[PDB]
């Protein structure tokens, strides 16, 4: 009857203002500040608890709080950043075409949370109550969710410094692992830091490097003095991988899988150092000689990584060991560390290789011919053929998984009649675990 008489009734109140532009209203916004405050709280609690932890009084006035953290906050962070992983990475490159581009503030708080979790987890795996696996999983997925390009082009200075200090600490700990394991084979602070490295530092760095390499964030994250930090990291991980020690034999494969990730993440052709002048991203070009001398830098691009052989040299000892046919036990270092390194490095640098882009030839960062990759994979074939004979191993799975990018870049016509032998050798040695493709 109101409508029939024509009277107009309406809502009791019309909103004075909708604050849609306000990013603070986003759920992830407040969720991230709550998580950041909780993580900083837990960090400072463990700071005053570093004293009581060496005492018998494990029950400490916020034992309930430290239990709440480990039992709730970490698992919820893990599940949340697994469920909304693609949400944070979508930054003006059109992932998740449904919509929902994450805020730059949210991205930088994600990076800050990553850094704070890393600082909390440094040298504390045994101190924390057997939840270090949960923490490393959380820091793993956060590493995959980091948006380096955006957080570096438009990010807060403290966050950028936190990421740089994270990289510096990750370099320093592994340098210390060298110092101790080379000076003394016998291994309790040294044992604690070695265990921390093996348990956490290698997988987390490997995951971060893999994410950076696959999303091409190495062209923006690592430009100044982080180049120097990762120079230390490279000259370090190579040394651990090639070192002879029964102590490092056990955790060795982690070093090899981290080196492969770093080789694809790192934006400078360290193996072919002679043509590093062409790389605009090289610290030797951007930093200038004065700042290079000011920093702890060798001032020689060829001498920045002395122990690491050049790509050419590495190539001929690979081919000669392929001809020699030494089994996996004789020279493991090369055969499950350098080979993944070579495969990942060349998969990373082929698109910059001269044959892909005819123009700007002889101004290329690296000459990385498809002939070079075909020869590498032929040598990998030859060594594996020598390998099917003597009692085999579990490492063929990792070798094939690391070498499959190479077989994908290999042309199908060169695949035919050349890698068909690999399958026929698979069949006629039926009792072999070699996994083709």
């Amino acid at each position: 009857f109101l409508q029939i008489n024509g009277y107009a009734v309406s809502r009791g109140f019309k909103d004075l203002e909708l604050d849609t532009p306000s990013i603070e209203k986003r759920f992830a916004y407040s969720f991230l500040q709550q998580l950041i405050r909780y993580v900083d709280e837990a960090h400072q609690y463990i700071l005053e608890f570093d004293g009581g932890s060496r005492g018998k009084g494990e029950h400490f006035p916020y034992e309930q709080e430290i239990k709440f953290f480990a039992k709730v906050v970490l698992p919820l962070i893990d599940q949340y950043f697994k469920n909304h992983r693609l949400y944070f990475l979508s930054a003006a490159s059109r992932p998740l075409c449904s919509g929902g581009h994450a805020s730059n503030k949210e991205k930088e708080m994600v990076t800050s949370l990553f850094c704070k979790l890393g600082v909390l987890v440094r040298h504390r795996i045994s101190l924390f109550g057997n939840d270090a696996t949960s923490i490393v999983n959380c820091l793993h997925i956060l590493g995959q969710t980091l948006d380096a390009r955006t957080v570096m082009k438009t990010g807060l200075e403290s966050v950028k410094s936190a990421l740089r200090a994270f990289l510096d600490n990750a370099a320093e700990d592994l340098e210390k692992t060298m110092e101790n394991l080379k000076q003394g084979q016998f291994t309790k602070g040294v044992t604690q830091i070695i265990n921390y490295t093996t348990v956490a530092l290698l997988p987390m760095l490997s995951s971060l490097f893999e994410h950076i390499g696959q999303h091409q964030f190495g062209e923006d994250l690592i430009l100044e003095d982080v180049q120097v930090s990762c120079y230390r990291i490279l000259t370090s991980l190579y040394a651990l991988g090639t070192s002879k020690s029964i102590y490092v034999e056990r955790q060795r494969s982690a070093l090899g899988e981290c080196l492969a990730a770093f080789a694809g993440a790192f934006p400078v052709a360290f193996l072919e150092t002679h043509l590093d002048k062409h790389n605009i991203y090289s610290i030797y070009n951007t930093k200038s000689s004065r700042e290079r001398a000011a920093l702890s830098l060798p001032t020689n691009v060829e001498d920045v990584c002395p122990n690491i052989p050049s790509l050419e040299k590495l190539m001929e000892e690979i081919v000669e060991l392929a001809e020699s046919g030494i089994r996996y036990t004789q020279m493991p270092h090369v055969m499950e560390v350098i080979l993944p390194m070579l495969c990942s490095y060349m998969s990373r640098w082929w698109e910059h290789g001269p044959e892909n882009n005819p123009e700007r030839a002889e101004m290329c960062c690296t000459a990385l011919n498809s002939e070079h990759m075909n020869t590498l994979l032929g040598n990998i074939l030859k060594i594996i053929y020598n390998n099917l004979g003597i009692d085999e191993g579990a490492w063929m799975k990792r070798l094939a998984v690391f070498s499959q990018p190479i077989i994908n870049k290999v042309k199908p016509q060169l695949l035919k009649t050349h890698f068909l032998p690999l399958m026929e050798k698979l069949k006629k040695k039926a009792a072999t675990v070699v996994s083709e493709e």
